[PDB]
């Protein structure tokens, strides 16, 4: 295995487990909006709840960055306090 | 999940996959030698297919310490660098 794939796997089932996600259209580069069609409330609950899964705090003008699971775990893969 | 996991998860399949393990007795507490039946050779050989699974080199001085699962798990989960 290796660490970004460990960091996909999480960012996978949090999102995946979202209410307001339809779970069968995630892939690895699932677009928050423009591919599983989220709106801004639902991003900013997303991002939040990826927060809590890695006990991380991204502070808010990075977390707007997050768009994607793919930039999820770009950013937080390279983030040394993440758990 | 969690990072710990995230790092007994491939401890796991790295010591079940080794050739002299019989896969079925390991656990997240085995121990190489009372539980696995490894002699010190095999354990080397483990020690190092744990450092290519995690593209780490362990000081020998942290290396002879490494004799269970849990050893492994907690030297690598605190371990800066990592893979």
């Amino acid at each position: 295995g290796s660490h970004m794939n460990d960091v996909l796997t999480r960012v996978l089932e949090v999102v995946k487990n979202f209410e307001k996600v339809d779970a069968s259209k995630v892939t690895p580069e699932s677009h928050f909006v423009k591919d599983l069609g989220l709106n801004a409330l639902d991003v900013v609950e997303v991002v939040f709840a990826i927060e809590q899964e890695f006990i991380l705090d991204i502070p808010d003008h990075d977390a707007e960055k997050i768009q994607s699971i793919p930039d999820a775990v770009e950013y937080i893969a390279q983030n040394p306090m993440a758990k």
